[PDB]
């Protein structure tokens, strides 16, 4: 394995895996049979166990964080002499520890790899997500000690993001790894396109309705936007208010909006999701292989 | 040579504007020199021009939305000056769109049978303009239907932003895909559903005795409620022979679901490579429009 | 006496390759020629007349009073009664045509409910119209139910005339094929699951509004249309069992609805394009034969 | 020779009851002599025998349903038998249903012992046997609780009733369309529903915990309440305003919008598409698995004389 796994300066694994999202063929090169076998071998040797241990630790940490937050009480609040309070505060100090740990992990990531500042928002989505969670937790701490009530919003954002972050650990399993890859591809392509078009349609139709509406609760653009959105989730009322003239034009706008959005653009989202799944099978598999390779190399460098 | 600018007739000019009846409108655009020259001219000036046009139109739509939203007819404050200037600007923009629509109609003189198959965006812009002008006429005649004509114009204007996707590739292809369903499998797939809905609404309203759902409008709307995930199944109790009522409702629900299902199996039984060709064709049309319009 | 065009078009379903034999150059050419010459214009007129009949019947049914009822001498009421008379004449005509078809083509009891779908639909709508009349003259009230059933089947049979245009005829062919193939199995399995979970839930419920098998079944089915409640009763014991059962039913019913909405595409993303077009061609050929035999 | 009539080690029986590990236990049965033999024996006697079994099963399940739905509701079981024709019918229906439960329990115990399975693929293969054993176990524990003077006999009975009513799909085999429909159902539950449910449960628990943390207190201060409220979206009955006993409406609505966009918009339509590809990919596999299931039915009946 000369210049294959350990050169300490520049070797094939480090350049292939850590190459930025610019190389034309950064995915199919790992499919070389000896290299595939080598990665799988190192995995089975120790990386599988280290990843399982890390996953168990992360799940336990997030359970602790959920327990501490779910029982949250002008902070800070006095530490009452009761077992529940001691356990709550001990959970809080563990959560803060996790946040600071991820804050340093992201810093070390960005310093050791030092992306070119351009493809920093094109790859390494997991690391930026973890850094953002860490920042949310830190800002929650800062507001908590500053005697403000926005620390709840900060930490709930942190908690939701951290819970959704367990998708990171789906890698290391063939089936769930490919599933997570497909989810991410679909988010990037189909969700984005449909969301842009649908946002334009919804804003236009809500503006038309609110202009028609004379006064009342839905005279606000926000109220009318919420009402028109409630159609896409199978909850459209179609008669939320009668405070306006010319029932005809109101119903015409509502029916045109429903036909163009609910029956046409949703059917279009589903169809693109079908086409993509039928198209990017092997691409998803290669991306999963590369994700596992990056994890293996990192944990190998972590001793 | 006589392909880019002949000043009398060029291949790009004739291929761009050849009617829909021609068999291979977008296929021959794939010729190497045509593709390369179209791309060269686009990336030379049309991209910048199109970006500027899209920005101007978006700003205009924001202005018109603000003016219409804060409507106090007909009808010394900074807010009052902003509203009135917004109204004036919106009217002027509608007039300009009227002008451009008339100009295109006269120039291409479509055959009134593909006039609707082609120039879909042009027809949409013209109809927007006709709504705005009628809204002006009603407003200055001391009437109220100006609000209906304004809201329709505003809705079409905001939903017409999709014409500007051309210039962004993936957004252009997605927009081309939506166009296909509306101008091919929308009328046809909607006539069947409409006849089902009308027939079952007539059956139900006949079955009812009397109530707040005596009219055809209310019963038709109730039967439509199911299509939007709001099936009530009990809206009226004033009747006789409950079993016939409920079995008819179940029949309608199952049939409408199967109809939607057949819609999906039919249309999902798209193009991908043809859509890219369509988008390239529309981008080329934009390129020549910018070139001649300078 | 015996022509390949009339023999094959009316050939049984026992023949293997009807959908193919219409591809023969002379046959398809001649069928298109006859259509475009005369049968297109005859079919257009026939569709016009049928739609006018349906409008008349709809108007008559809508304004029904609240039998027989006395006629008050007003022009609108004379209009109503003559509408009802035209509606009965058309129903009788459809009944006569159905009986004539059954006494001419003698369907051999095997594909009788597989092919000739439109003819059977019209015949059953005739059986509804005539039984409605019989109830009406007998001083009975069920005539309203029979009449509404007939009206629903008529407006739905409107689709029979969708043929003569390729795209709409092919979509209608897809609807018929779906109804005869896939909704069958989907509804069998869905009914089994719905009844099982309905019985479980109603057994769990002690008493109340939703204590009957019928009300429980309705509340359960309400989930398939995205109008679930998940809390429609509380007069019982073991809320845990209630929630477990409702969650299991919701999960399984979505599995089933999905499995269908996918399996139909998976099986027939392919055959629809060509087989449905061939079937539409066959249906147009049969229409040509019927029109010609009607002179 | 020694294909189906060997009595020492027959290839047909060996392959039909073979280990799961066998690479192509489904493909080998397609051999023309094997398939011809299976079809012959089926048509000759197993068709009639299996249809009679289906009829008896349906009759048993109707009797049990009628007995349960008409149960006496008075508390503290058992209940004294009151002299009435209807009551005599309702108690004999009960005693027949109990007998059926015991019969299925013994059938399962027999399959378990006779087969001597691997204890590793035992769950992976033979889902039907374990499911029937489970309904029988529920029924027997329902009898025990009924005699033990408790109120959980009804819970055990309703679970058994639901499981048995859904178990009629075991008989879908023997009809090509519904057999292949059931096998596709089974594959799709094992793969696509499992993946989607893993991701969806993670997402739902995370966002529901976040919301219930945000919610100050009131009706929805319980984790279960917020979990149900969030699950109401995926069934197409979300509210978006079910609670207002909190602060910072901005964060609340942002969390709800994120949850909706991530689950309802994205993961459900991904389920659509993934199930589309799957079904478009695994047709012949389902056909072969159904053929093997009918083969196992035929062999079991033949050994049952
Ligand atoms: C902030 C917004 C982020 C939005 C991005 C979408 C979420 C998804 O990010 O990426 C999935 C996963 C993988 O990332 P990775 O960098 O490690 O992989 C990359 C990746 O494959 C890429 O092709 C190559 O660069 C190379 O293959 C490999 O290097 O990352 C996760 O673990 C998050 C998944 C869990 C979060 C999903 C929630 C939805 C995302 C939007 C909301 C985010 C906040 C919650
Ligand atoms: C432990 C619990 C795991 C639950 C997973 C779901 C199991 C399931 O669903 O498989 C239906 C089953 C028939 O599999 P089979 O054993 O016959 O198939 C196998 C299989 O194919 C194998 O590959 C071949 O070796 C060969 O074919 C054969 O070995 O049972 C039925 O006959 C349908 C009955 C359908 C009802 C069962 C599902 C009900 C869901 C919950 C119901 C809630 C009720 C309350
Ligand atoms: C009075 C009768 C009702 C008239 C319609 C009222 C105005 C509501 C909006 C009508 C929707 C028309 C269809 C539409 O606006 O979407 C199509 C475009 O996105 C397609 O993209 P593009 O314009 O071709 O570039
Ligand atoms: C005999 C039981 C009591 C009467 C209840 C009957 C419930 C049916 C209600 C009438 C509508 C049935 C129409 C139908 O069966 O679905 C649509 C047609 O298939 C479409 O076929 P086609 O296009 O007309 O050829
Ligand atoms: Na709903
Ligand atoms: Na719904």
């Amino acid at each position: 394995l000369s210049c294959i796994d350990t050169c300490e300066k520049n070797s094939v694994l480090e350049v292939i895996a850590y190459s930025s999202s610019e190389t034309p063929n950064r995915h199919d090169m790992l499919l070389v049979e000896p290299l595939n076998r080598l990665l799988q071998d190192k995995w089975d040797r120790f990386v599988k166990r280290i990843f399982y241990f890390n996953f168990f630790v992360y799940c336990l940490y997030m359970i602790i964080f959920t327990a501490a937050a779910y029982y949250r009480p002008l902070p800070p609040y006095k530490l009452k002499n009761t077992v529940g309070d001691y356990f709550r505060v001990t959970g809080e100090i563990l959560s803060v520890s996790g946040g600071v740990y991820f804050f340093f992990r992201g810093i070390q990531y960005f310093l050791q790899r030092r992306p070119s500042l351009k493809s920093l928002f094109v790859d390494s989505y997991s690391e930026i997500l973890f850094f953002v969670q860490s920042l949310f937790m830190l800002v929650s701490v800062v507001l908590y000690f500053s005697q403000r009530k926005e620390y709840v919003a900060s930490m709930v954002f942190s908690l939701a993001m951290g819970w959704t972050n367990m998708l990171y650990y789906t890698r290391g399993f063939q089936q769930m790894g490919i599933y997570a890859v497909m989810i991410e591809k679909m988010i990037l392509r189909d969700l984005c396109r449909f969301m842009f078009v649908y946002l334009v349609f919804l804003f236009g139709f809500s503006t038309a309705v609110v202009t028609l509406i004379e006064d009342g609760k839905y005279n606000s653009l926000y109220s009318t936007c919420l009402e028109l959105f409630k159609f896409t989730i199978g909850m459209g009322d179609l008669e939320f208010t009668e405070n306006y003239d010319f029932k005809a034009v109101f119903i015409i706008l509502l029916l045109a909006y429903v036909i163009l959005t609910y029956i046409l653009l949703l059917n279009m989202l589903i169809a693109l999701m079908g086409e993509t799944v039928n198209k990017i099978a092997q691409e998803s598999k290669n991306i999963w292989k590369l994700q596992r390779a990056i994890t293996i190399l990192d944990t190998e460098k972590s001793f």
